[PDB]
């Protein structure tokens, strides 16, 4: 078979880096009971960079080994591209969201050989499932591999907005003191009012983070969550999205991104919030309005704004959220921690193994296959 | 009366500066059950700037309306500094421990009108504890009122040097993506072993917000816990911190500074952590060896330092700390978040109306009284 797998750049100083360590913890289950995975076996040491192109997600050996051709790029873009030319005769193909290789209507009515499409790591919002759906074709997805790497990153991004970390770092690196001009937009979390947008797997993990840090919590979602959890963590649900921002001083997207959240973050909500509210999101950038959140943050309607994503991925170098004021933006990285990378890697070498030796993928990880769709 | 009372200098731009937000969280008790400060009034609204010169900590109305003379400065090095000159028939002096007043024996022996030592803050480690006895002053401080400041500010800094948070916002705002480089040095705080050094109020708010990071909890103490707080959260004793430095990958310090913990973290203890291991300083620098954490980051037996107070403050524009690898340093402020200056200049005032009325202060706000110790 045919393996053709996109991935980033490597390091900029060459591959493989100066590892800081050379162990990480093994994480043997997520929260909610289901198993770390569990390949025959992996050919990388948990803890190293598997997510660039030298990397090659730990593979190569194994899928050589058994005949297979595998193709590693990160040139993804325009129908010149080398994933295009190779992607006619791909009867496998892997990326990640943190550079994904869109397989678009037009892109899998070519694919003409194509049966799987394995994202590394969570999702598929690169893959047109309706097209995948049609052509039979499998999607699947190493279900929850990075989500508690994400609510990590949201809330330490929370807690650096609201108390002034990145300024205050600024001046120390640059030899100030300044305690003043420091302490003059650093405010305490305890006892903010803090909501989610969703509830799901990686929400939830925010909200029972955020919990001892005596806020006020609050959530809206699609599908309300059991009363189990509402009286676990002490959650008051909104409806909407609108009514729950005008009771938040702080709110985190963890939502996916469809119609009813497309540009749900614009101006009219903004101004819903208390002047001076902090907004994270680490789930998907379209889901604000990209010029609405900057106009919030130059008036102060927003006293801060942080996240991972980014409308144009790669984020273009003139991209205004940038040097937007108050921000605490890093590029896409929270779903791609080496530790997050360990379990993905070892996720899409298990799926592979079942693909190649006939064994049912978990029902777990898949999103779609043989004709049929597994959520929404 | 006179009060002399010393603050840090006010914000560069000019004061007030422009508050993002016009309140802030009403905060009624602490963890253990403590009441915050109840001044009859206050003069401020909480949310303003209160310790800077023009701050004054909301007290000059109060002090003026009642005949007392209020000297506010930030001159406070040497003897022909403004405050060593009105010293000598000050009733009453103030200071926070972000710019403090050192009361020396030498100074307690030409403060010939003193009789009320009051840190607006906590502690007293710029009193001399043996000087105020012998004298027969009182010595007091607003117990607990940025105990929560300090513990959020010290997880904020364990998730940043972890998940490789300051070098990756660096990139976004340079205009730069390059996730490769942002996550070879991305870890999750997930299962990893973390200790704290101390489980008193600050400590054990620290332990209790880690908790849901699905940490593995340690800690050493001189005086254990009970046994009830460690079934609570799961934690491991140790009786020396040597022996927690063995088993931990992060360490975050929240003891008082004396003979047994001054340079307890040399290149001795640091040795003892495995290759890689993070260490958080929110208590006092002179715990940690300075050089010694410089040695420890330039090989890597550090993979990271944090924390925001340093040896001399204000630390010296050529400190090592400052531009040292992998640090991620702020000035001394956790502890004066707006929100934390709003609790302690309240409990300033509740003192000082105690004071001036005859009426007792609070048992807990004394550290020494008439002779009498509290503590050691």
């Amino acid at each position: 078979a045919k393996v053709l797998c996109v991935l980033y750049d490597d390091p900029t100083s060459g591959y493989p880096p100066l590892y800081a360590r050379n162990a990480i913890p093994k994480i043997e289950r997520y929260p909610d009971g289901q198993t770390v995975p569990n390949p025959k076996h992996i050919d990388f040491v948990p803890g190293e960079l598997l997510g660039c192109v030298s990397g090659e997600l730990g593979l190569r050996s194994y899928l050589e080994d058994l005949g297979h051709t595998f193709i590693v790029t990160s040139d993804k873009e325009g129908p010149n591209s080398v994933f295009e030319k190779e992607l006619p005769d791909a009867d496998i193909v892997i990326s990640q969201p943190f550079w994904p290789a869109y397989l678009t209507a037009e892109r899998i009515a070519k694919a003409k050989k194509l049966k799987l499409a394995l994202t590394a790591g969570i999702g598929s919002d690169h893959v047109d499932l309706n097209a995948a759906i049609k052509a039979g074709i499998t999607v699947a997805e190493e279900t929850f591999s990075n989500g508690i790497c994400v609510a990590e990153h949201a809330v330490m991004m929370i807690l650096a907005l609201v108390r002034n970390y990145l300024p205050s770092h600024k001046i120390a690196e640059e030899g100030g003191w300044n305690i003043a001009d420091c302490v003059s937009r650093s405010y305490d979390l305890e006892g903010m009012h803090v909501g989610t947008v969703a509830a799901g797997r990686i929400g939830l993990a925010v909200l029972r983070r955020l919990k001892p840090f005596d806020v006020k919590l609050h959530y809206t979602a699609r599908h309300r969550s059991p009363r189990a959890i509402e009286d676990e963590l002490g959650l008051t649900y909104h409806a909407t999205a609108e009514e729950m921002a005008e009771v938040c001083d702080v709110i985190s997207i963890h939502a996916p991104l469809y119609p009813a959240t497309e540009h749900l973050f614009n101006a009219k909500v903004l101004n819903k919030m208390r002047h001076g509210s902090y907004l994270v999101n680490t789930a998907r950038a379209e889901i604000c309005d990209r010029d609405d959140i900057v106009r919030a943050l130059e008036s102060g309607q927003l006293a801060g704004y942080a996240g991972d994503v980014w409308f144009p991925q790669p984020a273009p170098a003139n991209h205004p959220w940038r040097n937007m004021p108050h921000n605490g933006m890093t590029p896409h990285m929270s779903g791609s921690s080496l530790s997050g990378q360990a379990r993905y890697a070892a996720g899409t070498r298990e799926i592979l193994e079942c693909w190649f030796e006939n064994r049912p993928i978990r029902d777990e990880y898949l999103i779609v296959s043989n004709g049929k769709l597994a959520g929404t």
